[PDB]
């Protein structure tokens, strides 16, 4: 009954399979055509409809490229997700998080009109690696009309978010010993109100690059957590909630959550 319902019913293991059910196609972004940002890829369903949209930033060196899989992953179940390059690649937080907005304010306004067709300007999402994850939190903490953000081993100065009020899943890794998750991503998911949608997943067996040295578990509780937050569909709670040894134990570390995110 759902507007926002999109795509075939889910089984478990398919957010595991490598691709989504969406055939992709691919709209180059140039720095020239850039306003606010460093250029990108945007990554979009052939089949038309209107979806939902996501930004996704990296972090501090890398580029594009650190995050290019999970962008076109996550557009393969139904969304539209720009994967951008900042004006440098040292830029801080802070910076990212104005890319991000810049980014999300191209798709809408300024691609091609095959991008800006498949598009519902109200319904938008922020993710981001390292820095590119504290963006999305200083971003997701002064636009609470975005849909969901979702912090990917994130690194920030500021430890408190308990000004966001937006859908926010922060995944960490055990190993990371660049953004400790002692000291990030625990800090921030604490901060964050109790009377909000939240849940931290803490990878097993993972480093600060896993969200680029990777897999099956980031992918699968990404478009979960979109689905549910962006779309508003209610087929994808049961990934979420309990979440329940989840994409797996020894894959997962842990899991809390305020589930049941308002049924």
């Amino acid at each position: 009954a759902n507007p926002y319902e999109r795509g075939p019913n889910p089984t478990d293991a398919l957010l595991e399979a490598r691709s989504g059910p969406f055939s992709v196609s691919e709209e180059n972004v140039s720095r020239l055509s850039a306003s606010g940002f460093g250029g990108g890829t945007i990554y979009y369903p052939r089949e038309n409809n209107t979806y939902g949209a996501v930004a996704i930033s990296p972090g501090y060196t890398g580029t594009e490229a650190s995050i290019a899989w999970l962008g076109e992953r996550i557009a393969s179940h139904g969304f539209v997700v720009i994967t951008i390059d900042t004006i440098t690649t040292l830029d801080q937080p802070d910076s990212r998080a104005e890319q991000l907005n810049a980014a999300l304010n191209h798709m809408i306004n300024r691609a091609s009109s095959t991008v800006r067709s498949r598009i519902d300007s109200s319904r938008l999402a922020v993710m981001g690696h390292s820095m590119g994850g504290g963006g999305s939190l200083r971003l997701a903490s002064q636009r609470p009309d975005l849909k969901a953000a979702i912090p990917l081993t994130p690194w920030h100065l500021n430890k408190n978010w308990s000004s966001v009020t937006v859908p926010t899943l922060i995944i960490g890794a055990d190993l990371d010993t660049i953004a400790p998750v002692a000291t990030h991503a625990k800090p921030f998911y604490n901060s964050l109100p109790s009377s909000i949608s939240k849940a931290y997943l803490e990878l097993d067996g993972a480093t600060h690059f896993a969200p680029n040295i990777p897999n099956k578990i980031i992918g699968k509780y990404s478009v979960a957590w979109l689905k549910r937050f962006v779309d508003n569909d209610t087929r994808y709670t049961q990934f979420l909630c309990p979440g329940p040894r989840d994409g797996l134990f020894g894959e997962v570390e842990e899991y809390r959550s305020t589930c049941p995110f308002y049924p």
